[PDB]
């Protein structure tokens, strides 16, 4: 045949399935991608004026404690020593973030020893007890108290979800968001970095295999009947939207979307840090990314006087609006449940597997998606190709 | 012979000379050390109560941009990903450090954009111009202005040198100590970490060679006549005090010393950060080190309820007081100059080379000393042993 496997979508999930089939089973793999580029939402490209790498589907920071995933991805790219850090803007002051001795000092007026801060939090938060909380505002206050909740969580959360926090499931805060030290690494994971030559270069390296064919600008649904005809029981990994596959025959799955406002400013440096969160309601956006700071190791190939920034806005996804985050109203998880048995059927019906964030309606970090793909490869696909 | 080279001292300098001679030239090397342990001032050991590694000759943070040195030392040990950061205590508040957008925000009351802060510094510092400054207080103010100078430099400097800053050479500040971003990595070097199994283990690995013999608890001057007798033109690398070698026949070289007050507290965490600088005069010490934070990767082998801290005090070195930092009064650098031709003579006289911080009266970072040793090995010793 000309191919042994078809992969719909070229995000990390599809790519990982592809690469494994090509390199490990030596099979011929056709990848079909709807967009103009490889990569799915992890894709980055250079802003034209400055040459600075930007991510057009949201900033992507890579981090894992899964050694298997880490060793895997380093096959395709090297990473930088970048450690992610975030600052939080509130009442004209950039606060250290997340909540720890750093923020506590700036906000409450003086230094608290680690023990002093535990005690501080005990009082501040003893108003509501965590088992008698009903919504999100309560659950938060019950954990960290009102002054902190109202300054660093209330408006930020409301912006991100377009909703009053009193109207949100108390289940959305599960642990204490406070550190009793000065450690402000954003992520707690073993391995962390950015792809040295950017995401696009990395993603491309995954598909660069003598057994992998890629057709960009190709909707699966327009060419499925044709391609399956050419080799009828080559199996398919589908990583497109799950509900769309079954023609919304059980209703439209609810996503949150993001709008990105991207300016080139005529300064070398706009905030002197990769990400600045904006926590007060008087700003429409949740945060601003200044991308040159994501790769300081390149500063001598960066414009000395311009910088590309990008403001992030959040709202509910309508038609054509990119799906980013699943919403998961209970009136969402029920039509999921029905689609999963539709799919399971379709998997034993027509050898079509469903994976990745769109095809399972699930938020996945990059390492999570890659792990998910590697799982499906080893447990489902190795058998499906012999 | 029983040895081909004698090395006086087992600090990084001596060790590096030793290892190179043993492994590269295959020579027999006798190392003579006065103290009870290997390592010189880089030596660390476990505090007995807690088991936490402490450095008894001052905290040692390893950092370099010299690839040669870095590749070398990794022969003998692995490093952690530790990145050094420092906070500065002033008027009951822990400030982000060094001076950058972080500190500027906390101290001046609100956030300054990078451009906003450059401008802020331009005004603040325009009082004195840097070419018309006479002492240290002036030179500092001329660069960053009075409010900052007086809050973060004045008392700190005076503590460290036991002197009013007006009475200090203006030459001691050479560049702008300010960052116009939020980056608070303490060191700007390519490579940085702590030895994974501690310094002692590292230092020991260097001397662990089938060609290297080590005699601890042995003063060179007590055994020189005897050992040189056994092989009379085996050469000597001397890394002990330079003036003491020549029996202070040109006067006593002036050092600053350090006093270390080391307590075990009954808390798991005393300041929640490796190092806290104390900048106000109302505290005798310059800073406090809390050593468990130097190695967070070990926290499950660290006492959950005790922590070893250590306060650092500074004054001028009298007899027997450990020499740490050279003072370099002009009435110090002149008796140096005389000792260097004494030594150069002694080198062509009796094949005795002088190296390392004590034998050259020079502050050396660890990578600097190692580089210095590797230089002397390649340029002086390879010829001296054929
Ligand atoms: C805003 C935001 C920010 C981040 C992140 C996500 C989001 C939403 N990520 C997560 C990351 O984006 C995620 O792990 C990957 O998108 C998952 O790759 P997938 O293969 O699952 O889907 P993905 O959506 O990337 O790939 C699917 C591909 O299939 C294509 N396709 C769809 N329908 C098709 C059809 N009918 N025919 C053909 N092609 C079709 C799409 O065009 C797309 O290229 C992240 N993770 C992390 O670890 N750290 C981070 O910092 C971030 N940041
Ligand atoms: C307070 C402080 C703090 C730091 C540092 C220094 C100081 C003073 N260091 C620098 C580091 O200590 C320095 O690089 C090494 O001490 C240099 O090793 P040497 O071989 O030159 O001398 P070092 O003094 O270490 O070795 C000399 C040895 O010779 C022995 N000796 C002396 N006379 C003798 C005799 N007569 N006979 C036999 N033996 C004799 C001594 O007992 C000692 O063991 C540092 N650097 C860095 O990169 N990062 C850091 O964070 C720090 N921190
Ligand atoms: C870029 C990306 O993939 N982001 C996702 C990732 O972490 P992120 O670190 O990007 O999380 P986020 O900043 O988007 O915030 C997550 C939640 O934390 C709260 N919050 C956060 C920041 C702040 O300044 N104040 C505040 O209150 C708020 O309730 C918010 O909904 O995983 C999260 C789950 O843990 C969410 O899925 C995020 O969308
Ligand atoms: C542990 C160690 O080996 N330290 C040495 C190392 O850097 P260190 O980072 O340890 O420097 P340090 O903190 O001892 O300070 C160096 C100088 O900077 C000024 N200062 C520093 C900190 C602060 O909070 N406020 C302030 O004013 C002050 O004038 C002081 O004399 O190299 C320095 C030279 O660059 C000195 O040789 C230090 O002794
Ligand atoms: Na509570
Ligand atoms: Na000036």
């Amino acid at each position: 045949s000309d191919f042994d496997l078809i992969v719909v979508g070229s995000g990390l999930f599809g790519l990982t399935v592809a690469e494994r089939a090509a390199s490990q089973l030596g099979k011929k793999v056709l990848i079909v991608e709807k967009r103009s580029h490889l990569g799915g939402n992890a894709y980055s490209e250079a802003e034209p004026e400055t040459g600075i790498e930007i991510h057009k589907y949201g900033a992507h920071l890579f981090h894992t404690s899964n050694k298997r995933v880490w060793d895997y991805v380093n096959q395709f790219t090297a990473f930088t020593g970048y450690q992610h850090r975030v600052f939080a803007m509130h009442n004209g002051t950039a606060y250290q973030f997340p909540m720890g001795l750093g923020l506590i000092n700036q906000f409450f007026g003086r230094y608290y020893t680690p023990d002093e801060a535990r005690e501080l939090i005990k009082e501040q938060s003893a108003e509501i007890d965590s088992k008698d909380a009903t919504n999100l505002e309560e659950k938060a206050i019950s954990l960290i108290g009102r002054p902190l909740y109202e300054a660093f969580i209330r408006d930020y959360t409301a912006k991100q979800w377009q909703t009053d926090p009193k109207e949100l499931p108390a289940g959305n805060i599960t642990r204490l968001p406070v550190r009793y030290n000065f450690d402000n690494r954003y992520f707690n994971d073993t391995y962390e970095g950015l792809p040295v030559d950017g995401y696009a270069q990395w993603l491309s390296n995954m598909a660069d295999h003598e057994n992998i064919e890629v057709r960009l600008d190709t909707d699966w649904f327009e060419v499925r009947e044709d391609l399956r005809a050419q080799n009828p029981e080559a199996p398919v990994v589908y990583t497109g939207p799950l509900d769309r596959y079954f023609d919304y025959s059980e209703g439209h799955l609810g996503w949150r979307t993001l709008d990105f406002e991207t300016e080139v400013l005529n300064t070398g440096d706009f905030q002197g840090t990769p990400v600045m969160n904006y926590n007060d309601a008087e700003f429409p956006y949740t945060r601003i990314h200044e991308f040159r700071h994501f790769h300081p190791e390149r500063e001598d190939r960066h414009p000395k006087d311009k910088t590309v920034i990008m403001k992030e806005y959040s709202r509910f996804a309508e038609e054509g609006d990119e799906p980013y985050y699943p919403i998961n109203t209970p009136s969402d998880r029920e039509m999921l449940f029905k689609y999963r048995e539709l799919a399971d059927a379709e998997t034993e019906s027509g050898k079509v597997y469903f994976g990745g964030r769109l095809g399972t309606y699930q938020y996945l970090d990059m390492h999570m998606a890659i792990a998910s793909a590697l799982s499906m490869f080893d447990n489902k696909l190795v058998d499906a190709l012999k």
